[PDB]
DNA sequence: GCCTTGCCGGGTAAGTTCCGGCGCG
DNA sequence: CGCGCCGGAACTTACCCGGCAAGGC
């Protein structure tokens, strides 16, 4: 399914570089956000909005795709109750995803929590029950991998991909053409 | 000879929840 | 009155990045 894939991948991107909001206000007022921050504009505008736009169409979602230029960088942020709740409940049944949701998230997460260089392949993150769900993922897929705390200081974990299986990872895994290429997979792909 | 990876410090890119406003039954 | 989108942004915790050296083949 194109939809369950662009999906996992952009939970993949709210996971690794932003979150889901219920926020209560004043007057027994709410809101319910899904959000996606990143510093590159380009990236955000060029990349990752078309992908929510096509998301939100195919859901008939009628809230709008607002992006809010801050301090250090770009929200990518949409105000909607429905959409908060269809990635919330994903997010719930995470363990169930079928093999092209898995690929679709681990980028989407790699993406927003990874190592870029790609030199040594990293995703990093707070959260060690999420990182050992992509850990077994990987492991299923053929693909090392170990889980350490990286940074005592702030307790933050790091999934460490062996490179024994570099090739495999990037090509299989991060190449994969049955869900949206991370930008930097889909440029070596092209050259 | 060199690759790999745990470990750790460097200079910062994300995240989180406020605010005032509006819309609608 | 009770909730849910909009637009902005202040505030909080950094961000992944990259060097080093131990191990192992
Ligand atoms: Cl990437
Ligand atoms: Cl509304
Ligand atoms: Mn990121
Ligand atoms: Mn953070």
């Amino acid at each position: 399914e194109n939809v369950s894939g662009i999906s996992a991948y952009l939970l993949g991107l709210i996971i690794g570089d932003g979150g889901l909001y219920k926020l209560k206000y004043k007057g027994n007022r709410s809101e319910y956000r899904v959000v996606i921050t990143q510093k590159s504009e380009n990236l955000i505008k060029q990349h990752i909005a078309p992908l929510m736009q096509f998301l939100i169409d195919e859901l008939n979602v009628k809230s709008k795709i607002q992006i809010v230029k801050g301090d250090t960088r770009y929200e990518l942020r949409v105000s909607s109750k429905k959409l908060y709740y269809y990635f919330a409940n994903m997010l719930e049944r995470i363990r169930l995803f079928n093999m092209r949701e898995q690929i679709a998230f681990i980028k989407g997460l790699y993406v927003a929590a990874g190592d870029k260089t790609l030199k040594r392949l990293r995703i990093w993150n707070k959260n060690k029950a999420l990182l050992e769900i992509v850990s077994r993922w990987l492991n299923n897929l053929g693909v090392r991998n170990t889980i350490h705390l990286d940074d005592h200081r702030h307790g933050v974990y790091v999934l460490n991909i062996s490179l024994r299986d570099r090739i495999k990872f990037v090509h299989t895994i991060l190449s994969s053409h049955l869900n949206p290429l991370p930008p930097e997979a889909a440029a070596l792909e092209h050259h």
